[PDB]
């Protein structure tokens, strides 16, 4: 049949602030609204994917991202999304997009630039790779 694919990207910042896996209240509100919409949608699958930046081992990133994806998926289930169609996977840094652009951007500032602030800048620059994507496939 006809499909429509949606990807809702929620940054780890918005979702967990500085914490490992505690959902911020505002995040829960947004996810509840999403779950409500999905319950009124001709959905096929709701795949929650956790992503991290390269600042971690394969093992560490996969575990953290899976936990974060699970927490988001569990919230959606708590708000009505059928367990039968939902999944939570940890993709770690496998699809990271900010490593090169950021390493280049930062090195472009070495004038005694704290040397430590360069790393801070790196972590801030690669923020887009720290997030959870909710991928929904529905029938048109």
């Amino acid at each position: 049949p006809q499909y429509v694919d949606e990807t809702i990207s929620l940054s780890a910042k918005t979702l967990f602030g500085f914490d490992k896996d505690s959902l911020r209240a505002e995040a829960q509100d947004n996810l509840k609204v999403l779950a409500q919409r999905l319950s009124r949608t001709n959905i096929q699958s709701v795949r929650v994917e956790g992503h991290t930046d390269f600042m971690g081992s394969d093992k560490y990133n996969q575990a953290l991202s899976e936990r974060r994806a699970y927490v988001v998926a569990n919230n959606l289930v708590s708000n009505g999304v059928p367990v039968s169609r939902i999944s939570a996977v940890g993709l770690g840094e496998s699809q990271a997009q900010m490593t090169q652009v950021c390493e280049a951007e930062v090195a472009k500032l070495g004038a005694k630039v704290s040397k430590a602030k360069k790393r801070e800048a790196l972590i801030a620059c690669i923020e887009p790779d720290r997030r959870v994507d909710v991928k929904i496939r529905s029938i048109v």
